[PDB]
């Protein structure tokens, strides 16, 4: 009765490793589209259904490979997902946040042939990691339609994003880079009251915890995701009296549950 329900009943292990759909990559050459320098696309094979598309922007000075292990993970767990790269890999948050639009453009209307077959147009979630995740907020704002956004240790000198898109924001304790007490808190206390949002903060973690494997962005970016962009409920447990020792704080408004 959930039209766009995918997957297996969930469980917290499950969502720490690779998901029950095989994966294809298609790489974007930087030459090949308009508004951004290309990337890596992960999607799902061995299916007829359709599953929401994810755009995601990695950091300053990084590329699309910085978060492939991010994307893959997503795409096996039921989603089409765009890692960019960026025009220069010293573009700023907000021109991250034009280029996640224009990747999302891109993905909506002239992607390969293999990959609109496993896109539902509709449905379209960001994330990105430090300025990515900055950008992610960006683009929040500018594009109410967005089902959800997941900013990853993110970084902005602008404090305050008047979005109306779930927000689920990761802060990593050890950060030095983008100091969550300076970047991720701010976000999520200057975000809408009435945008239901989420902020985890990742215990003992350094900014680069989101370039490789981690057990909770995992948990918390699939869940956050399932929940909005394919109404999934079956994903709230991982989101409503969490108890997680991966965890140093949780604030929420709790809109979600």
């Amino acid at each position: 009765s959930n039209p766009y329900q995918r997957g297996p009943n969930p469980t917290r292990s499950a969502l720490t490793a690779d998901g029950p759909f095989s994966v294809r990559t298609y790489t974007i050459s930087r030459l090949s589209v308009s508004g951004f320098g290309g990337g890596v696309i992960y999607y799902p094979t061995g299916t007829s259904l359709t599953f929401g598309g994810i755009a995601m922007s990695p950091g300053y000075t990084a590329d699309a490979s910085s978060l492939a292990w991010l994307g893959r993970r997503l795409a096996s767990h039921g989603f089409v997902v765009l890692v960019i790269n960026t025009n220069s890999r010293f573009d700023g948050p907000d021109s991250r946040a034009s280029q996640l639009s224009a990747a999302l453009n891109y993905l909506r209307t002239s992607s390969p042939s293999a990959v609109r077959a496993r896109l539902d147009a509709n449905r379209l979630a960001v994330a990105g990691h430090s300025m990515g995740g900055g950008g992610t907020l960006r683009i929040a704002e500018q594009n109410p339609s967005l089902k959800a956004a997941v900013p990853l240790t993110p970084w902005h000198t602008d404090k305050t994003f008047n979005t109306s898109v779930p927000v689920l924001i990761v802060g990593a304790e050890a950060d030095t880079v983008a100091p969550v007490s300076q970047h991720a808190i701010p976000f999520y206390q200057n975000l809408p009251s009435t945008t239901p949002k989420v902020y985890v903060e990742l215990c003992n973690a350094s900014h680069i915890a989101p370039n490789s494997p981690n057990a909770a962005i995992s948990v918390y970016t699939i869940s956050w995701m399932k929940l909005w962009v394919d109404n999934d409920t079956r994903y709230r447990q991982f989101l409503c009296n969490v108890n997680d020792p991966a965890l140093c704080d949780f604030r929420t408004n709790n809109r979600h549950c």
